[PDB]
């Protein structure tokens, strides 16, 4: 598993102070779309090896973290570099355009 999964106590650790790129998914269980970009995150997260990392939160369990980033819709995908947001997407997406998205927002 090369997916990080979060909680509000391991955000700043995680997320804040990574040295790269991070990828985090906001999201919800009872969520449909959320669900169905799951998948494609850990074969994202397998692709993109090296290049950055995936990370979960679940804003049900997770309750503190989400409004920091003014959240509504959900999912809702932060690329995050050293701690400051780079891109915002969201609802769902397929790899196709989540690839172009990393891609372009990774140079």
């Amino acid at each position: 598993d090369k997916i990080i999964h979060l909680t509000d106590d391991s955000f700043d650790t995680d997320v804040l102070k990574a040295d790269g790129a991070i990828l985090v998914d906001f999201w919800a269980e009872w969520c449909g779309p959320c669900k169905m970009i799951a998948p494609i995150l850990d074969e994202i997260a397998d692709d993109y090896q090296g290049k950055l990392t995936v990370a979960k939160l679940n804003i049900d369990q997770n309750p503190g973290t989400a409004p920091k980033y003014g959240i509504r819709g959900i999912p809702t995908l932060l690329l995050f570099k050293n701690g400051e947001v780079a891109a915002t997407k969201v609802g769902a997406l397929s790899k196709g355009q989540l690839k172009e998205f990393l891609d372009a927002n990774l140079a």
